[PDB]
């Protein structure tokens, strides 16, 4: 539900993420886990990470962060017409990983926080608003797919 101008601002700051996907992904997950400690309970692989230093050293955390942002990038680049990319994610997140829409809100927050911390100059008022909207569109379409699949939106 974004304008063309809004999608442009989204893809322009996403260009910064594409210059270092894994570093941004790492920071996103660390911000998610430190901010909302309960999210860490969905990851049986990361149950032994007892501090930010342990999270920073984990090669599997950094690879997962890379996987997450690569996928989200794929979705953002479709500017709304992302059904084919969104479906498999909604399927796996509603069924196997058991990820509530609320945790999608927490990771959306962490994405924004990381963009703001790393690119303060490039992530101004207009780019922040546009990115909020894009993440909201993503959460809303994930939620609608979850409901169609028989789960809580
Ligand atoms: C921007 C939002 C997110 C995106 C784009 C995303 C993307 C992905 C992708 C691409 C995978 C691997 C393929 C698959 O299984 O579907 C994955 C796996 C996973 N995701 Fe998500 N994810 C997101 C948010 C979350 C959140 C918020 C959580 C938990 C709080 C989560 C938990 C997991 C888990 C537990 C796995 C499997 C990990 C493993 O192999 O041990 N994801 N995610």
């Amino acid at each position: 539900g974004l304008s063309d101008g809004e999608w442009q601002l989204v893809l322009n700051v996403w260009g910064k993420v594409e210059a270092d996907v894994a570093g941004h992904g790492q920071e996103v997950l660390i911000r998610l886990f430190k901010g909302h400690p309960e999210t860490l309970e969905k990851f049986d692989k990361f149950k032994h990470l007892k501090s930010e230093d342990e999270m920073k050293a984990s090669e599997d955390l950094k690879k997962h962060g890379n996987t997450v942002l690569t996928a989200l990038g794929g979705i953002l680049k479709k500017k709304g017409h992302h059904e084919a990319e969104l479906t498999p994610l909604a399927q796996s997140h509603a069924t196997k990983h058991k990820i509530p829409v609320k945790y999608l809100e927490f990771i959306s927050e962490a994405i924004i926080q990381v963009l703001q911390s790393k690119h303060p100059g490039d992530f101004g008022a207009d780019a922040q608003g546009a990115m909020s909207k894009a993440l909201e569109l993503f959460r809303n379409d994930m939620a609608a797919k979850y409901k169609e699949l028989g789960f809580q939106g």
